[PDB]
């Protein structure tokens, strides 16, 4: 309880966006949250959106990788 930025900020800020509770964001799970404000993120606009917030899989992100997508980004 000081000087501190919980480090389960991010661990729920995840399932924020992993709405299917399997492990990793899937890409319609990445503009089905990211448009609950109005964005809208277009198909080529998404696979490229996580092309940056994965390390390098297939298309897909996870905790560890949403870290980076989460608090910087």
């Amino acid at each position: 309880m000081k000087d501190t930025d919980s480090e389960e900020e991010i661990r729920e800020a995840f399932r924020v966006f992993d709405k299917d509770g399997n492990g990793y964001i899937s890409a319609a799970e990445l503009r089905h949250v990211m448009t609950n404000l109005g964005e809208k993120l277009t198909d080529e606009e998404v696979d490229e959106m996580i092309r940056e917030a994965d390390i390098d899989g297939d298309g897909q992100v996870n905790y560890e990788e949403f870290v980076q997508m989460m608090t910087a980004k």
